[PDB]
């Protein structure tokens, strides 16, 4: 009938009717395509579907390392099949889970730090059962991951999905994130992107401290019950104060950002089993903070003013003042993280690494799922290698799917 | 079996086998997909296919302007049908051709200057018949288009394809382009991207002047005959000397570039009819010269040295020296074109315009074919609006398809 299209900048929406007149023989520019999402359930996974996937995975895992263990393979294959027919679902050996997480990461077409896919700390929280218990596992995660600035990649795996009405889910987009408050005088303070979610926290009893960098509360839902609100212990949230290595007035901007990039709302699918809650984290890439968080008009939007303070022709677009500015914001981010001994990688070194990984991936298994639109840094495109590298985007398994925002499909 | 992937940077090739293990339910990152190419022929277009397309077009053209001319419509419809059944193919009224070119441009998903789609000079050369005659039409084109710096968009349409063995084709990638010579001492002088083609010109009798900016010869093939070589009159090729508005040493780089961006090897398809030769041109966008031509490692590659001359940490990647440099090269390009009174638009203003166009397009006809991967400038991505705009890529009609390089499918 018509496809909806969103301009994440102005938020505006559009309905494309013209595409119907296409000749035939692409949704690559879409953000959250239903092909990359794995929604809710109401009934368990039909055994006929589960068994095939489960069998494949056990073959992937067992046919993973050098010199196989056929005895164990066929044994596990059997033990797994049986468990499925007797219990319905099944449990992955801790080793399998570890293998599962690293693979799913490895199979993440939008990630650029996949060269690190093997170095990942795994926290088995499959035995968890309450919100308070989640909050604890999450805190442990944050503490381990942060590591006083020397960031360590980790993922905490909560109980897999069973029937559907019993799902473990973190409502936050990511572990640490700033709140966005709509001020009385119309202005928007904080992270404009978290406006709607900040409200939900308010509605659930959270006390808004109306500031620019107020760390949002953890909103967790265990088993199936309603989400409970927990504030993250301030001692656990390490931040970095933004300061330029030449511009003294940069510190006067009063900017800062959290050191831990931990995605909290994705679903890890593996061997037919799916875990709707599994927060993971790596470390930041400069451009993410300096270009996205800081310069997007839908976020902190600091380009206009960082420009003036540089004596740039803010009103003459062709002067390339925007190019000039963002780069200085980037050096600030990079410089500040380096100065405050917090791990971070610049987009150039990062790209060179993905290219290295990508080639290691084809040589190792003839392939590497890669979404160009996401891998190319928000700045200095072609100055980067990945820009010139053609790539094939495809969903393998295990995989880290997206999921329908919980506050939509959830009866209280 | 396996899909081939090219790294246009190092030129390296790869075979993707892994994609076979995909779940299912994307080739968006590919350069020349067969879906965007319209190859050779050996027999005319089967009447059963031609008539339907032809009919549609006549409906598009006639149902174009306000208050239709039904009398003429049904009349043209008839006159066209008849002509097809009696002659085989058919001729477009000059008006239709004009409408055809503007539409095809309008339907170009990779173009960012489509807001200009209505302002396009059309040169009807459908009566042409020889190479020498082509060269003349092309020169006239260059002269009109250049207009002493005030660039004007234009397109010259040569005789449409008939049977297949009688094709008019320009062998050049674009009207004006620099030669790339492989030097004795291993080094590559000029435009490395034109290495193979420069050789073809040598093989066809062209005399190489072994320089950095030697304008390549026009290689045209008329009717069906072999391609003839013609040198473009130097008085017709307007260039711009690169100089920075602050760096005196920039002029010392000895850089320069042609002012006319004229794509010469594409095929205009319309109402079933296809014209394998129709060179068009608009005006340059800063980043194209400064970022692509100048900074691509596969081109003039000037980043390394422009860096040093700026006293940048050329050996410390994290210093963001590359970001800093390219921006200065961009200001040079932009500044030089402005100073030498030659039309050119910066990527920012250009993007803002495409966004304006895109919205004018949905409001006017609910759609606008847009390939994100191509519309997003090679630098300052998210600093641009189009980066955040989701878009649908689809091939409409009329369309400007690519085509198999002539020196491959051509018996002498
Ligand atoms: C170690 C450093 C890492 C870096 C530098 C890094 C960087 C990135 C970047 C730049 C993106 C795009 C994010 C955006 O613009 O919204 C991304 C996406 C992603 N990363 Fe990585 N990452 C790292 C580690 C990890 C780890 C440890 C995992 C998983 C265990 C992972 C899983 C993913 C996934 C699934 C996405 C997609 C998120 C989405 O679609 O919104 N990454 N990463
Ligand atoms: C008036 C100014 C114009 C500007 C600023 C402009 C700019 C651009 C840019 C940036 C691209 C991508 C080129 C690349 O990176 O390789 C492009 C592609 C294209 N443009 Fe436009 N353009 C303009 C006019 C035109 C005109 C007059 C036509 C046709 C009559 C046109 C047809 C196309 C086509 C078909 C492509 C695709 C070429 C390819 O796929 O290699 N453009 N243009
Ligand atoms: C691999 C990738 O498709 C390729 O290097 C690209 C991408 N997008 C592009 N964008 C433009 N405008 N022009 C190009 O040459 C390319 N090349
Ligand atoms: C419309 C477009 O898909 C969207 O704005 C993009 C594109 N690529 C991206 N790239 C990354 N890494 N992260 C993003 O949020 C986006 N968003
Ligand atoms: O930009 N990043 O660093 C980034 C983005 C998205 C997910 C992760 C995990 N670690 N770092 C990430
Ligand atoms: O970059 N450009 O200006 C550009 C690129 C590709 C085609 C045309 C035609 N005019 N300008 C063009």
């Amino acid at each position: 009938q018509y496809v909806r299209i969103k301009n994440w900048g102005s938020g505006e929406i559009l309905h494309d009717t013209l595409h119907h007149k296409a000749t035939s023989d692409c949704l690559g520019s879409i953000m959250n395509p239903k092909s990359l999402t794995r929604g809710p359930r109401d009934k368990p996974t039909p055994l006929e579907e589960l068994l095939p996937h489960a069998i494949e995975f056990i073959n992937q895992y067992y046919g993973s390392f050098k010199e196989a263990k056929i005895e164990e393979h066929l044994a596990r294959l059997e033990a797994v099949t049986k468990e499925i027919e007797t219990t319905g679902t099944y449990q992955l050996t801790l080793d399998e889970l570890i293998f599962a997480t690293k693979m799913a990461w490895r199979n993440a077409p939008r990630c650029i730090g996949r060269i690190q896919w093997s170095n990942l700390q795994v926290f088995d929280a499959r035995n968890c059962s309450t919100a308070q218990e989640m909050f604890q596992h999450i805190c442990r995660h944050i503490l381990y991951a942060t590591n006083n600035g020397n960031i360590r990649s980790a993922i905490t795996v909560f109980p897999q999905r069973s029937d559907g009405k019993h799902d473990f889910r973190l409502w936050n987009s990511q572990l640490i994130r700033y709140a966005g408050y709509q001020m009385p005088d119309g202005t928007i303070r904080g992270d404009a992107a978290t406006l709607e979610f900040t409200q939900l926290c308010i509605d659930l009893g959270w006390k808004p401290r109306y500031g620019r960098f107020d760390v949002l509360p953890l909103v967790l839902q265990a088993d199936g019950q309603d989400p409970e609100v927990f504030e993250i212990p301030p001692d656990l949230v390490l931040e970095v104060t933004m300061e330029h290595p030449k511009y003294e007035w940069f510190q006067e901007l009063g900017l800062k950002w959290y050191a831990l990039p931990a995605v909290a709302n994705m679903l890890l699918e593996v061997g037919g089993l799916e875990f709707p809650a599994c927060p993971f984290n790596g470390w930041y890439m400069g451009t993410e903070i300096g270009v996205r968080d800081f310069c997007d008009t839908q976020r902190y939007n600091i380009l206009e003013e960082v420009g003036r303070r540089m004596g740039l022709e803010t009103h003459t677009l062709a002067s390339l003042w925007k190019d000039r500015a963002v780069t200085e914001i980037n050096v600030a981010v990079l410089h500040s993280f380096q100065k405050q001994n917090v791990t971070i990688m610049d987009h150039h070194t990062a790209s060179e690494s993905f290219m290295k990984h990508m080639q290691n991936e084809y040589r190792a298994r003839g392939g590497c799922p890669a979404d160009w639109i996401w891998l190319v840094p928000p700045v200095s495109g072609s100055i980067t290698p990945v820009f010139h590298q053609e790539m094939l985007n495809y969903v393998l398994s295990p995989f880290y799917y997206y999921q329908i925002e919980p506050w939509k499909t959830h009866i209280w």
